[PDB]
C-alpha cells in the first residue's frame, strides 16, 4: 500500500537510524545511499517497491565500475541491504526484495 521514491525511502531510513547510531555512522549511511538515490532517480525510479533483482544487479555493477575499493564496495551494498530491510518491515517494497542484493 504505501509508496516512497528513492530520496523519500533515503530521508526515512537515515531519520530510523538517527535513534541506535553515532553522527559519523549517519553521514556513512548517507554518502553511500547517495549513490544510489542520484542512480535510481536517473534510471526514473519513482517509487522503491519498483526495484527488482535486476535493477538491484544493474546498480551493483554500475558502482563496481567506479573507483571504489572492493573493501568501500562491500560496506555500500551491506547498508543497501540494511535499508532495504527496513523499507520491506515498513510494506515500502516487496518482502523478498532483499535478499536479492548480492554484498562481495
Amino acid at each position: 500500500r504505501p509508496s516512497l521514491s528513492p530520496r523519500e525511502a533515503r530521508d526515512r531510513y537515515l531519520a530510523h537510524r538517527q535513534t541506535d547510531a553515532a553522527d559519523a555512522s549517519i553521514k556513512s549511511f548517507r554518502y553511500r545511499l547517495k549513490h544510489f538515490v542520484e542512480w535510481a532517480e536517473e534510471r526514473d525510479i519513482t517509487a522503491m517497491r519498483e526495484l527488482t533483482g535486476w535493477k538491484l544487479d544493474e546498480y551493483e555493477t554500475f558502482r563496481r565500475g567506479s573507483d571504489v575499493s572492493p573493501a568501500t564496495l562491500n560496506g555500500e551494498m551491506q547498508t543497501l541491504k540494511n535499508w532495504l530491510e527496513y523499507l520491506a518491515r515498513i510494506d515500502v517494497v516487496d518482502e523478498d526484495l532483499p535478499e536479492k542484493v548480492h554484498v562481495p
